[PDB]
């Protein structure tokens, strides 16, 4: 996928397939995820949305504390802090583009 090619945010280095491997190891996600790079107002941001597991149907307390490891780990590996959604399963596109990219070249 281009979940191999690196991308930059912020003068960072970040190879994707980094994400990837973190959010697999955990029970409760499933294996569809996407990184979206985008330019907020004046700076980027990227979003990280997961799909979680169809097996997890727990309490919003317990969502959040996912949401947090997740964050917490994925900031550890590629060096900024990433925002983290939660996402139901199917909600992303199965038709392997891994990462979008909604910044200008430029």
């Amino acid at each position: 996928s281009n979940a191999d090619d690196m991308i930059i945010l912020k003068g960072v280095n970040i190879f994707p397939i980094q994400i990837e491997t973190i959010l697999l190891q955990f029970k409760e996600l499933g294996s569809d995820y996407l990184i979206t790079l985008e330019t907020a107002e004046s700076n980027d941001e990227m979003t990280v949305e997961v799909e979680l597991s169809q097996l997890f149907t727990d309490d919003y307390g317990r969502l959040q504390a996912l949401t947090r490891e997740i964050t917490r780990q994925l900031k550890d590996e590629i060096l900024v802090t990433p925002r983290v959604k939660l996402v139901p399963k199917g909600a992303l596109p199965k038709s392997a583009v891994r990462v979008k990219d909604l910044r200008k070249t430029f």
